[PDB]
């Protein structure tokens, strides 16, 4: 459905294409937040409007995160509103560093004002991020509301933290912290063999606790109800596996690009800010076509 700002007009500092803006917005308890938001050329008040949260990696903010993301390319994204949140300190909610900053309830409120002053439609909300901002991604999909607003998840280099020590860390079986509040979560998860950062097979870091990205890909097949079996796909002469779970009806809707010899990097085939090199694939593509193969279901 279309939210209620649809037919208002955009805020008065704000037309359609070009620039993002810069925002200020006051949290209902008090806190001064702040995002950069892009408005597609094509926009029409009128028009439910899909709408990307992109949230940045540790030590990052909204603008390098934009740049990185690439959600503002109308060549990859012509159709959906794109939100760059900042986190407090340069990180978020879920970072070991960050203690009693909500930034479920700033989601919530950022998404609650779209839905007022823009036409949204609300089975179209998405989340993307970079590791810190890629372990917030997973938190929005492991609250009981979010979960619920938020239609998938696309975490890029994830941190996944979980509160324990790291001589109590064992990647392959920690629990992983998490209540889903509807079944089928589509969740896309990127990540590189050679990340020193976040490791590929997780363990101790900065004091606690990171799951092996396998442990992580395989807990969200399994906590949906669809057990370990995937398929595999061969990319790129091999360098790229694919891995797709659910039965033969939603085929995909947990998939996992393990991406051979790549760092701590949001996937583009040119340089970016992450890395100078390029690899492979182009992860934003890939995540704007999962977005819109699974849209937030009616009920
Ligand atoms: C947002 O609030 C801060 C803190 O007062 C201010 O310095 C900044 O210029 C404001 N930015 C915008 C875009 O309104
Ligand atoms: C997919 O399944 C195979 C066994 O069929 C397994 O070896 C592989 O590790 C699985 N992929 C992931 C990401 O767990
Ligand atoms: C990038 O490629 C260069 C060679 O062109 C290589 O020496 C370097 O280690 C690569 N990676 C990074 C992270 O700079
Ligand atoms: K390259």
């Amino acid at each position: 459905a279309g939210s209620a700002g649809c037919g208002q007009p955009l805020p008065p500092s704000q037309n359609p294409g070009g620039s993002s803006y810069g925002v200020n917005f006051t949290l209902s308890a008090g806190t001064q937040r702040f995002y950069r938001i892009h408005i597609p050329s094509n926009y029409n008040v009128n028009t439910p409007t899909p709408l990307i949260f992109s949230f940045h990696g540790r030590g990052k903010t909204a603008e390098s995160q934009e740049k990185l993301s690439q959600f503002s390319n109308e060549d990859w994204n012509p159709d959906a509103i794109a939100v760059y949140p900042q986190g407090l300190n340069k990180e978020w909610q879920g970072d070991p560093h960050s203690k009693d900053v909500d930034d479920i309830a700033f989601t919530m409120e950022m998404l609650d004002y779209f839905q007022e002053k823009f036409c949204i439609d609300s089975t179209r909300v998405y989340a993307a991020g970079k590791s810190n901002g890629g372990g917030f991604t997973n938190l929005l999909a492991c609250d009981p509301t979010a979960s619920t607003r938020i239609a998938a998840f696309a975490p890029v280099s994830g941190a996944y933290y979980q509160d324990v020590s790291e001589e109590a860390c064992h990647p392959t079986t920690v629990p992983i912290k998490c209540s889903p509040g509807r079944p089928s979560i589509p969740i896309l998860e990127f990540h590189g063999t050679a990340d020193k950062t976040i490791p590929y097979g997780g363990g101790g870091r900065r004091g606690e606790c990171l799951p092996s990205i396998p442990h992580f890909v395989r807990e969200w097949s399994k906590r949906l109800g669809y057990g370990l079996h995937n398929t595999t796909k061969e990319l790129y002469d091999g360098n790229v596996q694919e891995y797709q779970y659910g039965n033969g009806d939603n085929r995909g809707i947990v998939t996992h690009y393990r991406i051979g010899g790549l760092g701590h990097d949001w996937p583009s085939v040119r340089p970016n800010s992450d890395n100078p090199n390029g690899t492979y694939l182009d992860a934003t593509p890939i995540i704007v076509k999962f977005f819109k193969q699974w849209v937030l279901p009616g009920s």
